[PDB]
């Protein structure tokens, strides 16, 4: 396998703002190449100048550094109806939103850029026609995005899988239904999903759609990039078998790289997913523990810091 | 004591978007007439005439219904740096911003809006000399909101006390002190509080700055809203005397009421707070929740109830 590391800047979110501050600390004291930007450090709803200039700023420091942008995701802060809000002039809204993103990530190098397929209320969700009816136009709001992103260089765009009905994708089953259904409808670009093994519906009858190891031999084949939360991972001095092999908390990497190898996985990124509460003395945990984080992985997927400049 | 009681919509985002979704439901399953409504719903960000459109729409279901819109602030998703961005035309956005959702919740009967102080980032925190500049900063967008609010026909706007110092008010002299700066720049219109009983620095070594009863104590002069998390309240079937009767989890209401009358309360908004995990089952324990809640406290704080036309 030839897989690469990013992080997901979820966590770096308020903590950091100037560009040169984010790619550089990025560069220095967490020692990794690859980053999913998330859309609160240049957001497409500012002033369009505004995103040009700080646009430039940032793909400066990732010269500058060696640091990479190589997708762009909704961050915390954008966890939203979007292509399924039932409001026609809300949608076009985060469509020509969508479109942006898609020149921001383009501009820094990146090659995708996502969220969830959609969020839909209760009241679209629960009577299964409107939802098939939402669902369409869902789709082809996504199409939009995937002919304008097309324009700004990028390769594919993506959806994530979530954990609840209405959110998408909270089954294996449904998870695979929804992308075979995205496959073919044959987009400007494709679109594809970004998996989260640790995602899926945990009330589900079948113990497969909570199960990392089984979303891992799933999804490499359809989800070009691969989110792993890394409080799923065994940090050590745990006894030997005192829990079960896929228990969260205590998964090890060697296992589990191989079951992402017996799904297929060749080259897909491994995102590291990370979160920090906003009291002490979590707040303060953040770079020492992705740095922390990041060195876990290094012995099991190249780091890429050998292409960091500083 | 004529307290009234509220409820912030956080826990009705993505689940509800329409407004005579969000306000029928409110009305008929929640028995509550007053909510502070998030901007997620009609967001300052998007289309001017589409702004006006939902307002109308949002209006119409308020007048329809009996239910009452008395504040707005930032949802789940507008927990951002804001005035406490380090860019200028970021801060300006946001002034803006702030300025619409004003004219918003005026259009609705409201009589404030606000948000956190500011969140600062650790590079603009951690320099004590760059804090204090950006302090001023900040506290001059807020005297600009101030004003075109005044316009809008609100009577304050204010700032939520949270739980780390970059995030500001995190310990009860400091909530204060910066009151007492907010109070003595004389805006337009008075920025007050709202705080939060269950806010506070953890770490403190001062074990009064996260105890619910002394914020009960020291806020109810400078807040006229007041976030109560439910979670913080004893469900019952405990036995007796077997926690603190300050341990969170274990309050009860008719004491924390009269600590929050020592404190001087006449005619504060209680306001509800609650959250769901996007997970099953607590997604769908939402409005069964939120209307045990309110006939939680029903006996305490009068609902409002009355006043609902269905």
């Amino acid at each position: 396998m030839a897989l690469t590391l990013s992080l997901n800047t979820n966590p770096l979110v308020n903590r950091f703002a100037e560009p040169d501050d984010l790619i550089e600390t990025v560069a220095r004291d967490l020692r990794l190449r690859d980053l999913q930007l998330t859309h609160e450090f240049i957001n497409p709803s500012w002033q369009a100048s505004t995103i040009r200039r700080l646009t430039r700023d940032m793909d400066r420091a990732l010269q500058r550094t060696g640091v990479r942008v190589t997708s762009g995701m909704t961050g915390p802060y954008g966890r939203l109806n979007h292509f399924g809000h039932p409001d026609r002039d809300v949608r076009r809204y985060y469509v020509d939103w969508f479109k942006t993103f898609a020149d921001i990530i383009g501009d820094l190098g990146g090659k995708s850029v996502g969220t969830q397929f959609a969020i839909f209320t209760y009241k679209d969700f629960d009577d299964p026609a409107r939802r098939e009816e939402l669902i369409k136009i869902a789709i082809d709001c996504w199409a939009e995005v995937a002919e304008h992103a097309a324009g700004a260089g990028l390769d594919y765009v993506f959806w994530e899988p979530m954990s609840i009905g209405r959110e998408f994708g909270e089954t294996i089953a449904e998870c695979m239904k929804l992308q075979d259904r995205l496959t073919a409808a044959n987009m400007a670009i494709p679109m594809w999903m970004m998996a989260d093994i640790d995602h899926g519906d945990v009330t589900s009858a079948n113990p497969d759609d909570y199960d990392p190891y089984a979303w891992a031999r799933t999804v490499p084949k359809v989800s070009p990039i691969i989110h792993i939360k890394q409080s799923l991972m065994d940090k050590g001095g745990h006894r030997p078998f005192t829990a079960a092999f896929n228990a969260k908390g205590r998964i090890q990497p060697e296992p589990l790289l191989k079951a992402f190898a017996e799904g297929g996985a060749v080259d897909n990124e491994i995102c590291l997913e990370l979160s920090f509460k906003e009291r002490e003395p979590n707040d303060r945990e953040v770079i020492p523990q992705i740095a922390e984080s990041v060195a876990f992985w290094a012995p099991h997927i190249d780091t890429g810091a050998k292409d960091l400049k500083i």
